[PDB]
């Protein structure tokens, strides 16, 4: 696998989202891999619906917080719809999936890279966008302006990301806290440290889809 990777460079990733208050993060963080992948399998960058998934995963809970892999087993098992046609509202409402037509995008499966294992993820990240955890909690997380991120930070994760890149030294992850955040709401985090959990807990969970 190459030295560098950047999904953006490659048209696989759409704008900087901003989740506000609500617990959305794992919504956000699925929908991020989906638009890659459905990029590099058909050509089209298109924007899909974080609040489908925030309405509809039966297994998470809302703006109370929820699970990547789930959230991927639901585009895998029914489809996902277009942000347009399902736009965020940043609440949980009833699932609207039936009363809004066809679906726009389906995958076939979703996979789980091995944890604790850096060059399992770089590998992942080299074939496309990866839905992460982090421990985003900690005042240096939080106030993050850019550079390469080294903490301070725990591995006690509560944040759900998307690894879009990496480099020699760092992973590049797409956060959902807006353009204002970070090096335009992107967040460099430094990786080859030899701690088994990851900066902030990077390597504890992570999941991709996967589309024929
Ligand atoms: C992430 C965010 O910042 O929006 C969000 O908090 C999240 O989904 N975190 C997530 C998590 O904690 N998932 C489990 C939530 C369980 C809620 C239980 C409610 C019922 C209690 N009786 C994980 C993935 C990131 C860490």
């Amino acid at each position: 696998i190459p030295e560098y990777v950047d999904w953006r460079q490659k048209g696989a990733v759409t704008p900087v989202k901003n989740q506000g208050s609500c617990g959305s993060c794992w919504a956000f963080s699925a929908v991020v891999t989906i638009e890659g992948i459905i990029k590099i399998r058909t050509g089209n960058l298109n924007e899909y619906s974080e609040q489908e998934l925030l309405d509809c995963d039966r297994r998470s809970y809302g703006c109370n917080g929820g699970y990547p892999w789930s959230a991927l087993q639901l585009v895998a098992q029914y489809g996902i719809h277009y942000r347009n046609t399902y736009p965020y509202e940043g609440v949980q409402r009833y699932c609207r999936s039936r009363e809004k037509g066809p679906y726009a995008a389906k995958t076939d499966g979703v996979r789980q890279v091995q944890p604790y294992n850096e060059g399992a993820l770089l590998y992942s990240i080299a074939n496309q966008p990866v839905s992460v955890v982090l421990e985003a909690a900690g005042k240096d997380f939080q106030l993050y302006r850019g550079g390469i991120f080294v903490g301070p930070c725990g591995n006690k994760v509560d944040h759900a990301v998307a690894a879009v890149g990496y480099g020699p030294n760092y992973i590049l992850i797409k956060n959902s806290w807006g353009t204002g955040w970070g090096e335009n709401g992107y967040i460099r985090i430094k990786r080859g440290t030899g701690n088994s959990y990851g900066v902030c807990g990077l390597y504890t969970s992570s999941f991709y889809p996967v589309k024929n």
